[PDB]
C-alpha cells in the first residue's frame, strides 16, 4: 500500500510535536524508511521490521519468527502491514518514549536539512 507525500503528511498528524519531531521530519523519515509502503518488510539476520515505520520484532511487536519478543507495543507485527496507521502511531509514541527518534537511522542524516521540501 503506497501512500503519496500528502496522504502520509495527513495520516501522521497525531505524531506532530511528539519528542519534538515536526511533521516534515516524520514525512522525510518514513520516505527514507519504507518509501511510504505500509506493507514494507526488511530482515537483518534474525530481525524483521514491519510497515511504514519499520518496527522490529525483537523489542516492539510479536510474530511467528520471534514469539519471545519483548513485545513492548503489545501487538502482533502483522497489524503494521494494514492501511490504518492508528496502532502503528501508538507504537511509534512508545518507541519515542523509550528509545527516541534515533530508532530511525535515516532521521539524523537525511531529515535535518531543507525540511520545507517535506510539506504537502
Ligand atoms: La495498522
Amino acid at each position: 500500500e503506497q501512500l503519496t507525500k500528502c496522504e502520509v503528511f495527513r495520516e501522521l498528524k497525531d505524531l506532530k510535536g511528539y519528542g519534538g519531531v515536526s511533521l516534515p521530519e516524520w514525512v522525510c523519515t518514513t520516505f527514507h524508511t519504507s518509501g511510504y509502503d505500509t506493507q514494507a518488510i526488511v530482515q537483518n539476520n534474525d530481525s524483521t521490521e514491519y510497515g511504514l515505520f519499520q518496527i522490529n520484532n525483537k523489542i516492539w511487536c510479536k510474530d511467528d519468527q520471534n514469539p519471545h519478543s519483548s513485545n513492548i507495543c503489545n501487538i502482533s507485527c502483522d497489524k503494521f502491514l494494514d492501511d490504518d496507521l492508528t496502532d502503528d502511531i501508538m507504537c511509534v509514541k512508545k518507541i519515542l518514549d523509550k528509545v527516541g527518534i534515533n530508532y530511525w537511522l535515516a532521521h539524523k542524516a537525511l531529515c535535518s536539512e531543507k525540511l520545507d521540501q517535506w510539506l504537502c
